[PDB]
């Protein structure tokens, strides 16, 4: 049905004014993005993007609300590529660290021996140091992409997937998700498959490090499967006429996001799921 139903039942989010749309809170970055991206070969993996609209004096992007279609949606939001922070947090952090004492708090819970002696005597740690942390023990790292929540149409919800990393960890994520609908899966690996394509020969994916965006992954008990990109937030230009390959490693300086070795990665899963 609609996402703000879902939050009503459990941000950035606020209900729209029409039937089927919803509004995201405006950032240069994203409202850029999701222009170009309208008028990309990637039109149709993302939301539809009908401008900006103003609410209790604040700027908002005007968004299709990919719920719409389904009848009581289950949602899985997949975190995509090998590295999820800018290049540009790791110079703040050298030159004018931001100390965080919350992303400390989060490190010592999942892991006591995780920071450092120093980091343990100034109770907090960079941000960048705490992204990469995050990429490590879960798939970020090894897989390029990680499972970050699941959600369905009753409220109900988890985000308890920190520590899921192994590739078979990760598939019984999916399998639980999926409940044994083999029309479902079927559907979203026809969905990957294609999106993949389009990626290969996107003028916006070639020109454009891809940080911090998901896959959002919707299905409903009628068999109902769609996955779109969402989250242009952390997504940058590059310099020039630069362009990405999006597979291979990252390197200070390259502004690699591993993108397509995630995805590479999630696709073979599913393909293995689907054989299972
Ligand atoms: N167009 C959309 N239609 C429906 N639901 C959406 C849409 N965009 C986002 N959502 C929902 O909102 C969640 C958060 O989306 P998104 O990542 O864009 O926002 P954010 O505020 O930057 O969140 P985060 O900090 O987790 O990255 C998604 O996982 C999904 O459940
Ligand atoms: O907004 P801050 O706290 O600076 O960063 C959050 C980070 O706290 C969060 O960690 P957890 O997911 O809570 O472990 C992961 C991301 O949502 C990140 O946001 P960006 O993607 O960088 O915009
Ligand atoms: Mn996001
Ligand atoms: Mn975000």
């Amino acid at each position: 049905g609609s996402h703000m139903s879902w939050v009503q039942l459990a941000g950035s989010f606020k209900a729209a004014g029409t039937s089927g749309l919803i509004l995201k809170r405006c950032s240069e970055p994203e409202r850029y993005c999701l222009a170009r991206l309208m008028a990309d070969a990637l039109r149709g993996c993302v939301p539809a993007f009908h401008g900006v609209v103003e609410r209790d004096g604040e700027s908002y992007l005007q968004l299709q609300d990919l719920l719409d279609g389904f009848d009581g949606p289950c949602v899985l939001d997949c975190k995509m590529g090998v590295r999820t922070y800018l290049e540009e947090e790791l110079t703040k952090a050298r030159e004018r660290p931001k100390l965080r004492k919350d992303m400390y708090k989060k490190m010592l819970a999942v892991d006591p021996e995780a920071p450092t002696e120093e980091e343990h005597a100034q109770r907090a740690v960079t941000k960048p140091r705490y992204m990469q942390w995050r990429e490590g023990i879960s798939s970020s790292t090894t897989l390029g992409f990680r499972i970050e929540g699941i959600k369905k149409a009753d409220g109900s919800c988890s985000t308890d997937f920190k520590t899921t990393r192994s590739r078979e960890q990760v598939l019984r994520v999916f399998e639980e998700f999926v409940q044994g609908d083999e029309e479902v899966l079927r559907r979203y690996l026809n969905r990957l498959q294609q999106i993949r394509d389009t990626l290969e020969v996107s003028e916006f994916f070639r020109r454009h490090e891809v940080i911090g965006s998901s896959l959002l992954f919707v299905h409903d008990h009628c068999h109902r499967a769609g996955v779109w990109l969402i989250d242009f937030g952390k997504t940058t230009p590059l310099p020039d006429g630069q362009i990405l390959d999006h597979r291979r490693p990252w390197e200070e300086g390259n502004r690699e996001d591993g993108y397509l070795l995630g995805l590479d990665n999630l696709i073979g899963i599913l393909a293995s799921l689907a054989e299972r």
